[PDB]
């Protein structure tokens, strides 16, 4: 909907062919609820992802639900925790643990902080391996990032790189967040006619107008 979720969407364009993406499952993490605007799109959008929404505080998740048609489902899940806190239980889970396709973190909290927009902690190199840990090998893990001290920004993609040595990056207009998408095997990367061969089939599929609510029909037929 707004300029920096469509921008975090169209990091799905890195995963696989985007035919296939609509009609294949995908599991997507996502942390920071906000309004519910960017988890709606996608549960909407792709009738097979199945996403886990974490969200700090439990007032966005009431207003996003009483007011901004936001609901959970089998396929829609949010946890009221610290990503941080949640993240890391998830991380040691063993053999057990989970496996998204897709990461995103649309985090923006404390003014004390040198970055709010993810925390630093969210990007910090011993977490970004807790991060690593509950991804699948061709995966991507997608940053809101908003670092206006220049000299911080750097350390921060410094080791983002270390841990995701594929880094792709897009400044939003208007505005000055910035999407970072990270991948770990830069050898598998798309050449640049492929790179703009996905985006576009992606964009056409999302902007196409359709289909059926098959949810609680069990009531009125008994």
């Amino acid at each position: 909907c707004c300029e920096h979720h469509k921008a975090m969407i169209a990091g799905l364009a890195l995963l696989r062919n985007p035919e296939l993406l609509l009609e294949i499952p995908l599991a997507l993490l996502v942390v920071g609820l906000g309004g519910g605007s960017l988890p709606l799109f996608v549960h909407d959008h792709f009738p097979k992802s199945c996403i886990d929404a974490v969200e700090i505080d439990p007032s966005m998740l009431e207003v996003a639900t009483q007011w901004f048609g936001f609901s959970q489902s089998d396929r829609m899940k949010v946890h009221i925790a610290d990503g941080l806190d949640y993240i890391a239980s998830l991380a040691g889970g063993g053999e057990a643990r989970p496996c998204y396709d897709v990461i995103m973190f649309d985090v923006d909290s404390d003014p004390t902080l040198g970055m709010s927009c993810p925390p630093p902690a969210f990007v910090e190199q011993s977490f970004l391996q807790k991060v690593k840990s509950i991804l699948t090998p061709e995966g991507v893990f997608i940053l809101n990032l908003v670092c206006r001290d220049l000299g911080l920004k750097d350390s921060v993609l410094a080791g983002l790189k270390a841990v995701f040595p594929l880094l792709y990056v897009r400044r939003i207009e208007g505005e000055v967040n910035e999407i970072l998408f990270c991948q770990l095997h830069p050898e598998q990367k798309l050449a640049t006619p492929e790179l703009l061969e996905t985006a576009q089939a992606l964009e056409r599929t999302l902007r196409k107008p359709r289909g059926w609510d098959d949810t609680y029909v069990l009531s009125d037929m008994l």
